[PDB]
């Protein structure tokens, strides 16, 4: 099915953010089995491998934003490979790597199917913009690079000549906010994006939340979904092993509930698997809890149902 | 008072599946003040004692199915013992012991019973057939035996003779399911049983899924429940010594809200408290958690109400 | 802004429960730095300093009732603070200290403004009247002092005379119960007091718990609100560092959504922040994790939110 056709592409980029080991977040999904796993669960597992990031020598930064060309460059690769990758009639899996990459994931993906709707799963907004960032960290400003009523508010930064915004505000749903900058909280109320902040999900629930988020963006016709997954959208209880974790978190059920409610639609054509850093885990068990969490996460897009699954045979003869 | 009559029945046997332990159950929950508690909770309680499974050398296995001999003759006694506590006009409670023990006591609850309803708790479906089964350990197998649709589906298993299936499959509902094998989930769907996996639990809140489980047994007609309630039903982080623990279960408030309701119907009749395994803690800590959780499940089972209780007196002359 | 114009009170006293470490409460939460998190929030913050408890020689026991002189004077002193507060236009900020001292913070608070409305958001009732007590703590006891109904059941306690109930059993809601004592039921269900103990918030979700919290008080006409929260209400795997605590509390998600939703009525007038110990914890990290829990609540209270807070200024220019 078309729903369980894949094609991985590996991103070992880490410059998007400070902290060394998310780089090493592919090799390590790699380790726990990802592609074994999904051959087991019906998925025609097609592996297009780790791009390769040339190392940039002299990338002095733009202003506060660091590493500019490194994160341009790395994305710009990225969203040729998903756009090769989902003209092969493949769902792009992109193993992360800092949330920068982002750019290159949603944009490869726009080139072959542009009326694609967003599913941004994450603590953050990801919308600071070269100007309105206060760290001058790229993996928080992805949003803000790829909205088209953010025209203008973007300068020539070096190393995204390439980029073009190819969504616009109303194909986008935020769940799991709960660490907002004050720019970033203006540009999500001026914009009217639509949003489900830890507040909504604890007033609503999850299953209402999947069911407004779902008829927002597939109401009017079917399109394609593209979910960009942050894992610091869950509680550090589930993934500590990550660089920016905020307390108060999705919890492992809620996650598997979204997932699950995603491959319910049949509409998945683009995922993201990002922020996963080895380096960063307290204990080798709180490394191997993010892992587990990030693979199971991952098996549920693809048809993995807690209530069970079999295949089309009768069982009883 | 109907509710608060009890019959302990203590069912040491552990070869219904691979790990030692699990007949220490009825040990380490008596040693915990159960009895007790369950005395300080206005109860009238008597204590069976513990059953002697006298040992059945000379057991080899049925095709890939382990001990059934040994597994076979613990139930029919277990079943003999509850149906003479059920005649006496007290609620059965089975302190186990691994989970085949429920082929006994529900067949003996029903003998005396025949309209009970099942609402069984726990991760897994318990529903394997000695055919579709892998792992050949009967505890994962209760369901098929005493579902009345499976008749046919059931060979010629030595110790298993006495066995005439008294439960139809509009008769039972699973509460806690996440861990499901392709035969399982197949004859889960076939058959229509009624079912809340985790999934449901996360789409409804477990307001809604008690509210549905009491309305579906008791709907057409007030008839008595048998709640077999399995450990690992309940998220290890509250339950861990347990032979097949499963991430993302039921919480300790969810735990005590089904219980606590299904206390209110009135209509309790039978209760199992299986698969403790005080030998499969990774520290001491972690056996008392799990035997103190356990014994609260018990509690509320028996009238603990989280919002207090108090005696017909006037408290404040 | 007025739910943004706050008026500091610290009150350093142990005396209404028998565990030393209480009274250190106010140091603690003054160390993580309140005061400077609430004016970087937009907050109009006046320090009142923390109040001086004389220490009482021959405070010879009332019954069972340990210390009667010395809580009812730091009461007394409390209750002319908040007034004194409340006069001044600032919402009362009491930073306890145990929950006896709430006799003092909704007298003074009610002084002012008798319409008030109390929110008591605690794992207990502490409605023990002094004869109905078994502890002889007082802060198990302050809900009875307080209530008019119970006028007449309460007796000549020595520090006491001066106390004037003022709230109605009507006038009150209750939110996180699930330790509740039988004489403090037995009231509860005679004086038709509206609660949410955890078996409503499973059943109901905090949601429609905060929408009929809210609604009961607020019907008829705007009034002014008074939240009592014991961090004891949350549970004891967010907030360990407290003298009674119970499993299955309300969760770190659930505090800040009640905060959040009484913020946005604008209506707070008085808080209580109590039952913090800083010599509770297992280790230094349940003491800074219980501290940081009990400081995200207070500012939830005055106006932090998880989808986000932005100054009144354009952050694109
Ligand atoms: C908790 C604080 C100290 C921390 N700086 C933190 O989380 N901050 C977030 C929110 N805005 C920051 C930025 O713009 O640099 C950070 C972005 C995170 C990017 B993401 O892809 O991991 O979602
Ligand atoms: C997760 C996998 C590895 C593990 N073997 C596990 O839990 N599997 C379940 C599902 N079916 C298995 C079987 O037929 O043996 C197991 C039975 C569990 C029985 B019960 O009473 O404890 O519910
Ligand atoms: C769990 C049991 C053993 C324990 N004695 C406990 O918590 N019990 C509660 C209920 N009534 C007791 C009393 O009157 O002393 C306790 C009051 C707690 C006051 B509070 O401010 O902290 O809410
Ligand atoms: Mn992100
Ligand atoms: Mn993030
Ligand atoms: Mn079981
Ligand atoms: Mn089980
Ligand atoms: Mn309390
Ligand atoms: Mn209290």
């Amino acid at each position: 099915a078309k729903s369980r056709t894949i094609g991985i592409i590996g991103a070992p980029f880490s410059k998007g953010q400070p902290r060394g080991g998310v780089e090493e977040g592919p090799t390590v999904l790699r380790k726990a089995g990802l592609l074994e796993k999904l051959k087991e669960q019906e998925c025609d597992v097609k592996d297009y491998g780790d791009l390769p990031f040339a190392d940039i020598p002299n990338d002095s930064p733009f202003q506060i934003v660091k590493n500019p060309r490194s994160v341009g460059k790395a994305s710009e690769q990225l969203a040729g490979k998903v756009a090769e990758v989902k003209k092969n009639g493949r769902i792009s899996l992109v193993l992360g790597g800092d949330h920068s990459l982002a750019i290159g994931s949603i944009s490869g993906h726009a080139r072959v199917h542009p009326d694609l709707g967003v599913i941004w799963v994450d603590a953050h907004t990801d919308i600071n913009t070269p100007l309105t960032t206060t760290s001058g960290n790229l993996h928080g400003q992805p949003v803000s690079f790829l909205l088209k009523e953010l025209k203008g508010k973007i300068p020539d930064v070096p190393g995204f000549s390439w980029v073009t915004p190819c969504i616009s505000a109303k194909d986008i749903v935020y769940i799991g906010l709960r660490d907002v900058d004050p720019g970033e909280h203006y540009i999500l109320k001026t914009l009217g994006i639509k949003y489900f902040s830890m507040t909504e999900v604890d007033r609503l629930g999850i299953g209402k939340v999947m069911e407004e988020t779902l008829s927002y963006l597939l109401g009017r016709k079917k399109r394609p979904i593209h979910l960009s997954f942050d894992v610091d959208g869950l509680d550090p209880s589930f993934t500590p092993a990550t660089g920016t974790p905020v307390v108060g978190g999705l919890t492992y059920r809620e996650g598997l509930y979204i997932t699950e409610e995603i491959y319910k639609t049949g509409l998945l054509s683009g995922l993201d698997i990002m922020e996963v850093n080895p380096s960063l885990g307290k204990t080798p068990e709180e490394v191997t809890r993010t892992v587990n969490t990030a693979v199971a996460i991952t098996l549920a897009c693809f048809g993995l149902a807690r209530e069970g699954n079999h295949k089309p045979i009768d069982y009883l003869n």
